[PDB]
């Protein structure tokens, strides 16, 4: 029982608020660019201004080697107390190397599975007490659940958008069935069964046009999904389906594509300026792989300029990532599918184009591959293992890891074809 | 027209503090005060940094001194950040050249080095460099609201409303500041409305008057004898606004306890912003930053509920604990002045409230020497007062003393407190014949 979990959980997030109430010098929270990163990055600086805490947030798409050193300089002068979001836990080797006095709150699988490693270090890992970072909780709950000890309910809103940026959402289970549930009780969120292309507020065509969640590439133009509209009797042009909409909308398309699924969603109407946590998790995606960090926390923090920034990037993104999907050049080996992208659009496409096998992007920048690798529930259940299988890129002289259904890796540019033969290898046998 | 020209001047260095800023890829560092006007500052700020896409760290300090500029100058080994100081920095230039750093000073008090352009690391946004005087026609929010506002965000400006209302530049609204209130007028983020000065506080009024400090009426600085009083002229003491048949009958009773009853009425601003009036929300921040909540102060300029509620519980024990330390003042009277000893901390604060009629001069011992504080009012100044001319007096008695003529300071032997007071007494009594 997760109730349980919790129990033993609170042992560790009382003792992490004490450390942070006790701190008196610099504060460095480091988070990733990610949805969840970026959320998590919102929660710990509420929480920490609340607690009167000044704070220097810097947001890294890679907790590497090299960006460790470089955080470590710091550490010479006046020795922050570290804040670590969404990582930490798979790095905690070089943290204890350079002597971090740190607070590590993160999801992905542990390495030491100590929730207090020395005298300088607190870990909070939920896959410690034996709660799935894949599918029971992200790093903005963890996150959250430091909050929760100081009554910061109202950060609720912030794990949501997490989960939902995670793919955590469907089903809801252990403690972001719990977080869902304590925002329910305050009044933080209400929720909503509903058609995905009522969250957009914007024309049903585009909202169409644009959708990836699901994709549908023959309503993927304006055009297309315009005509698709007029031909069954609603106004294309209206912004809210209504009930007989809906339904002419759902017989329609499931006519037409009967294998589609998910176009019903449970709708949550968070507390915050952009009251749709669906549209939020987007809008947050967006911000973060166009390299505007400090914009996605203003979002968080709920800046009217910064949600304007927010809006504008997000139709520009999913823009963008229609033009890419329908050009990508999807190529198959024996247990996977791989493809070259463009940066900032490489994990999304392979969560999107996942079916039957796990699916690999990959973008050069500079003389390094940065691949991400994703699969789905249906292929963990069969023993697929990503953070196994991406860590091989140790053979070639790179470094992979992350969660069992969504990994990432590098290796050196020109040992592309090398590496994926050998992940193929390695995802074969896993199933 | 004669603004706009100003304005164009002031463009010049603005927009060079864009680029500057724009073009920065590493580390920030903001150092501001603890005051109003300079968390109001990083309020700004932080707002105008975020939408720009550019991480901080802000640090609030209460004096940059060699010593704290030295401690900044090792961060600046590893790392080498862009130093953006708000409220200081000109005064203490020759530290900032002295060890190079990327900076960009925004600040209001006099310049040692009268230059916008100091090498090609230093950019200096100062008030004083244009002729204009940064003692009563900007403060520091609003030096930061002009660099905001080549971002075009004049939503900010209900934050340099506030550091304006901090800094008391709001009585005459002159220069700077008059155009930053038209400007937010005139965009809508603020409101202006002639008003009593209880209700912008949306307390109970019998409460609102209790504590008030500006002005200070010692018969009504309790609950109780609010309330009497409200009762007796027919106010429901709950109520939370007075209306005009209201005010009219308190301003009537009340000239009989405070005659100048001209200062219980003000220009309200209502802002865009949680705490709607500026004259509470630069109360709050003050409370906040006298209380040390730096992040706090900071977190309710950023709209933060929770900031906010931590603010309002803050301002009013804030509020109470002050009217305390009023009542408990001794207040002796010589021919033209009254005089007190009180605590280090809060004498200037209590000499400022406490003037009426004459001015107040307030000390308190430190060792071996007294510390003093005089204040007077404009009224007294129109009348000749000058209290640095008064205050400097103090170095025929071995120590030293000056400011302003409204406002001075001295010291002086702590053995030497009634000679130099008989002293500053005669002098003002000849100022004011
Ligand atoms: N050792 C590990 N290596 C990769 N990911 C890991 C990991 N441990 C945990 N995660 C992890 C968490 C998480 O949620 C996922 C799904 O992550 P991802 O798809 O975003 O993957 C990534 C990672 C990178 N990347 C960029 N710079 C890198 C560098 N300098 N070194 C190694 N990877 C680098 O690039 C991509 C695609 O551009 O992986």
């Amino acid at each position: 029982h997760m109730m349980e979990k919790l129990k033993e959980i609170e042992k560790v997030t009382k003792a992490i608020k004490e450390k942070i109430l006790n701190h008196y010098g610099y504060i460095r929270v480091i988070t990733h660019h990610d949805t969840d990163g970026l959320s998590s990055g919102g929660i710990l600086a509420k929480m920490l201004m609340r607690t009167n805490k000044l704070f220097h947030l810097t947001v890294v798409e890679h907790l590497s080697k090299e960006v460790i050193e470089k955080l470590a300089k710091e550490n010479e002068v006046n020795k922050p107390l570290f804040i670590f979001a969404a990582m930490g836990s798979g790095q905690i080797e070089e943290i204890i190397k350079h002597n971090f006095n740190a607070i590590i709150l993160d999801h992905h699988p542990p390495v030491i599975k100590d929730s207090f490693i020395n005298e300088n270090i607190i870990q909070l890992n939920p896959h410690i007490f034996g709660v799935d970072g894949s599918r029971e909780i992200t790093a903005s709950g963890v996150c959250y659940l430091v909050a929760r000890e100081f009554g910061y309910y109202d950060l609720s809103v912030l794990a949501i958008v997490g989960i939902i940026g995670d793919m955590q959402y469907n089903p809801l289970l252990g403690l972001n069935k719990f977080i869902v549930n304590e925002a329910r009780e305050y009044r933080y969120v209400k929720i909503m069964n509903d058609i995905v292309y009522n969250i957009y507020d914007v024309e049903i065509y585009k909202a169409i046009a644009y959708c990836t969640k699901p994709y549908i590439p023959d309503l993927a133009s304006e055009g297309k999904a315009f005509k698709f509209l007029k031909d069954i009797g609603i106004d294309p042009n209206k912004k809210q389906l209504d009930d007989t909409d809906k339904k002419k909308l759902l017989s329609a398309i499931i006519f037409k594509y009967p294998k589609i699924e998910n176009l019903l969603i449970d709708r949550y109407l968070i507390e915050h300026k952009v009251r749709d946590a669906f549209l939020l998790s987007e809008m947050l995606n967006a911000v973060g792989r166009n390299g505007l960090f400090a914009v996605g926390i203003g979002i968080c923090l709920e800046d009217d300029e910064c949600i304007k920034i927010g809006n504008q990037i997000l139709w520009e993104y999913k823009k963008n990532l229609i033009n890419e999907l329908k050009s990508v050049k999807l190529k198959k080996l024996n247990n996977i599918y791989y493809f070259e992208g463009k940066k900032g659009m490489i994990g999304i496409i392979a969560s999107i184009l996942v079916d039957d096998k796990p699916v690999i992007g990959y973008h050069i920048e500079g003389d390094i591959a940065k691949f991400s690798a994703r699969g789905n529930r249906d292929l963990v259940n069969r023993g697929l293992n990503l953070s196994v299988a991406m860590a091989v890129a140790k053979e070639f002289g790179g470094n992979g890891g992350g969660h069992d259904v969504a990994s990432g890796a590098v290796v050196s540019k020109d040992k592309v074809q090398e590496f994926l033969k050998r992940v193929d290898e390695i995802i074969g046998e896993q199933l």
